[PDB]
């Protein structure tokens, strides 16, 4: 098992606005889209993607502006639903096949091929990418081995190559990653010791380093970094929390994470005065909320921050510039529909 | 003739650095980096990567996060020069041939291609890609045809589509773009009228609109933007300016214009609340200045502004809480290389 999960997944559009992507109680992906690119902007409310899906769905942007949108269907095979043209009308979902056993995991590579990382059915990774940049076909499915224990999830380094994150069956996070960008050729994968208790999550820094944030044994948030060297040693930044963590950059690149408390609140940290800087204490940003928090940068450079909440609706509050805005509704009825929990 | 021209090229690397790109009285490309990625950063101080250049050189950041640098040659050729891996070291200067009338202007495909256009002998728009994301070969040669008497820019829509702006022979701005991302399929030149007496520079907004700016017949700074449908009119944001202006977006998102004044000082207006605020009065940032300025965002999300002195070092001067730094020196000696002036 695993902390409680972050129940939407959310994208900044080609022209600057927010759009979150979660599950109803029907198992279809229903959307909700900012009409405006500033913070506070009125919201479509939530409309139907449709479908039937077995995970979290998980929105990626092409490179070429289009959302394309990521779920395990009923018969566990990897769906996908894209924008026919940028911020236009969605195709239907089709099959990418496979068997998965987790949320699907995806990055662009350097040359614009989208490339989607799952758990399969013998627990190792598997992968399948885009035959050329931004488009189908896409290629056969492959496994890249291992054991894994959480959802997996991939970034990029500052020179192009793709890395994935996931706990192993002895709870350390483990990697693995390209050795060239846009390669099939991938290290073995490697052990960054450490016990965690949530999915992991990663960022890059506004140096360039992977970064990646889990809960730990002690349900304490810790965090460990890229220094071609080793990575840092598991450092705690305290807490006590009850969800998966959210993380996300403020405009002037200072790292930000997001968690539930014991209260069940909203708990955040930040790195003060620079993105070198030390982190703060704890703060509560209220609420009651039944959801990981999911953080993100809007076209203001504001932090927004969706949760669920007791009614089962997504609710929203922001920055502002002395602290930040009351939760607001946004409505709906969410289910965590999460391949792992 | 032109406005006078920006004396270096200027990039944020791969580990959130600015390095700017100049020429020295020897005619060889120098090059100076930020040590740390903050702002009042110690600096390297300039060193020479050599060559003999006839253009200004541009600096442009593979999607694997290589920089590499295009000039004219002493011979009218394009050529070039990369960093083998990601912030290490640099291969020879090697030429991509041809034979240009303009500084090189560059920007990556969506599928991660380079494609760089300058004017060619027939006083057209020529162009030449990476035949794969992010390396040779190259392509041929071939030309977009028109007629400019201007250095031409480049940028990249919200749907991935590159896109030229250059003055024409009636002195209007003119424009050509991409009918699909990647494409060798380009439209017919179209005009969007006016009268400029400086290089357009265009930038793209937070809500994913090109914005074009250029000194006006009047020598004010006037602008004009996408609303698939038409440009605005071309509007005016006064002052008058004896520069290029530059063009650069807070971490807020606000653009920001800076140019020589009258007094030669640095001026600058701004866009005030939010992206979608009206713009300040013009202020001044003093010094005394022998080049347009060269403006970029840093890893703090703070504006710094480049320019050249009285006595021909490269002067610094960026944002603070309240206001703006003392102009510093980082020396050298500079000149306007500009195959078009
Ligand atoms: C710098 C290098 O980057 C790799 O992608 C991986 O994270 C390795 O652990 C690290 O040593
Ligand atoms: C503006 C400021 O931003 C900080 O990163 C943190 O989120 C604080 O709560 C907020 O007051
Ligand atoms: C929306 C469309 O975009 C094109 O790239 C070009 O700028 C056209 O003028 C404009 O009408
Ligand atoms: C911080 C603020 O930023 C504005 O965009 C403008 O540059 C002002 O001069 C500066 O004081
Ligand atoms: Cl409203
Ligand atoms: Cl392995
Ligand atoms: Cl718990
Ligand atoms: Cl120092
Ligand atoms: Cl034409
Ligand atoms: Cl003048
Ligand atoms: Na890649
Ligand atoms: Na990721
Ligand atoms: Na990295
Ligand atoms: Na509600
Ligand atoms: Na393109
Ligand atoms: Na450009
Ligand atoms: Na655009
Ligand atoms: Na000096």
């Amino acid at each position: 098992t695993i902390a409680l999960s972050e129940i939407v997944s959310v994208v900044n559009t080609s022209d600057g606005r927010l759009e979150v992507f979660g599950v109803g109680t029907d198992k279809a992906v229903w959307h909700n889209r900012q009409m405006a690119p500033h913070t506070g902007s009125p919201w479509s409310g939530w409309s139907s993607l449709k479908g039937q899906v077995t995970s979290k769905p998980v929105v990626y942007i092409n490179t070429d502006g289009r959302l394309e949108v990521f779920a395990r269907g009923t018969d566990n095979a990897l769906w996908h639903i894209w924008q026919t043209a940028t911020n236009a009308g969605w195709s239907n979902w089709q099959s990418l096949g496979g068997v998965i056993t987790s949320n699907p995991a995806i990055y662009a590579n350097t040359d614009g091929r989208l490339e989607v990382f799952a758990r399969g059915a013998d627990n190792a990774l598997w992968h399948i990418s885009q035959t050329t940049a931004h488009s189908g076909p896409w290629s056969s499915w492959a496994s890249l081995n291992g054991v894994i224990t959480s959802n997996p999830t991939v970034h990029i380094n500052s020179d192009g190559r793709l890395e994935v994150f996931a706990r192993g069956t002895d709870n350390a996070l483990w990697h693995i990653w390209q050795t060239a960008p846009d390669s099939n050729l991938w290290s073995s994968w490697e052990s960054l010791n450490g016990i965690i208790t949530s999915d992991p999550v990663v960022i890059d820094t506004a140096d360039g380093r992977l970064e990646v944030f889990a809960r730990g044994a002690d349900n304490a948030l810790w965090h460990i970094w890229q220094t071609s060297g080793p990575w840092s040693g598991w450092q705690s930044l305290n807490g006590v929390i009850t969800s998966a963590p959210a993380v996300a950059k403020n405009c002037d690149n200072r790292l930000e994470a997001f968690a539930r408390g014991t209260d069940n609140a909203l708990w955040h940290t930040w790195q003060t005065v620079s993105h070198s800087g030390p982190w703060s204490s704890w703060q509560s940003l209220n609420g009651v909320i039944t959801s990981a928090p999911t953080a993100v940068r809007d076209a203001d450079g504001r932090l927004e921050v969706f949760a669920r909440g007791t009614d089962n609706a997504l609710w929203l509050t922001w920055q502002t510039a002395s602290s930040w805005s009351p939760w607001i509704s946004l409505g709906g009825v969410l289910i965590d529909a999460s391949a792992i929990k």
